[PDB]
């Protein structure tokens, strides 16, 4: 992790970057801010290229589509709480997700959006904007405090609130038991395992494959090849000052990095050359680009 670049939010005494993701153009990073702006920065020079007023409250999450034509954002106190933005020619809102506090694209083909509203998952069609499915089963709910619904790599399954849904039938097929209060889980990009806090479960058998205590209360980010996993532990920074890497095949530790500043967000480029981290000097955040 060699530092390659650093920059702060132009013309702000209190730099307010809150999240980041690489755009489909390699040299440019998208960043959300605590006042609801989306910014495009040249990640190497630090130049602010563009700003758009996406929301009137802090941006908590953003996801650019692979093709470069679309962006998801989520905010904190706004309506719509999340939105899908079209980026071609004249950036504007395409669809809005009124009370979804978190949103992601489908994985295999990015033709859908899945939103989370508390313990409820919503599935939307990109072309039409129509809400296709609402996924909630009161008998199976775990009520995870940081629930984030997600598709599996092939888009045929959903994990919401620790419950596995079959998308075609729109019905729950398994409930994973609750062993923490906050972390709801993600699919491994390998399509074989679900990672729910410290428990790694087999999707085929539902057996426990691994116990990984170091993942407790962590957000998990994979590199684009799915071979390295980054875990940043929740503690206005959401995370503390260090993050860990793990080998994504056996969950073994690789490294622990303490940047000595609390972390807001971290992300990888598609070629897996870099890790961009938002780090608080204070709020007064900077973005550091590290070469992995």
């Amino acid at each position: 992790f060699r530092p390659i670049s650093v920059f702060r939010e132009a013309n702000e005494d209190e730099s307010g970057f809150t999240c980041c993701a690489f755009s489909a153009r390699e040299r440019f990073l998208m960043l959300g801010t605590c006042t609801g702006q989306l910014k495009l920065y040249n990640v190497f020079s630090g130049q602010e290229e563009a700003s758009y007023n996406c929301h009137n409250s802090a941006i908590t999450h953003l996801e650019p589509s692979r093709d470069g034509s679309l962006l998801l954002t989520s905010a904190t106190w706004s309506q719509p709480l999340s939105a899908l933005w079209g980026m071609k020619s004249v950036f504007d809102m395409k669809h809005s997700f009124t009370e979804d506090h978190y949103v992601e694209f489908s994985k295999h083909s990015q033709d859908r959006v899945i939103g989370t509203k508390g313990d409820i998952a919503h599935i939307y069609d990109i072309q039409t904007g129509n809400k296709l499915l609402t996924l909630f089963n009161p008998d199976l709910a775990n009520n995870y405090k940081r629930n984030c619904a997600t598709f599996n790599p092939t888009d045929d399954l959903v994990l919401n609130d620790g419950v596995l849904w079959d998308v075609r039938s729109a019905l729950a097929i398994h409930k994973f038991d609750k062993f923490n209060m906050n972390i709801s889980g993600v699919f491994h990009p390998n399509g074989l395992e679900v990672i729910i806090n410290t428990e790694i479960w087999d999707l085929r058998t539902f057996h426990l494959l691994h116990t990984v205590p170091a993942l407790d209360q962590c957000r998990v980010v994979f590199n684009h090849t799915g071979t390295v996993m980054y875990g940043a532990m929740l503690q206005k920074s959401p995370f503390g000052s260090s993050f860990r890497t793990f080998n994504a095949t056996d969950y073994k530790p690789i490294a622990t990095i303490d940047v000595k500043r609390n972390i807001f967000d971290l992300c990888t480029d598609t070629k897996d050359c870099y890790l961009a981290v938002i780090e608080n000097q204070g709020m007064d955040t900077v973005c550091r680009l590290y070469e992995v």
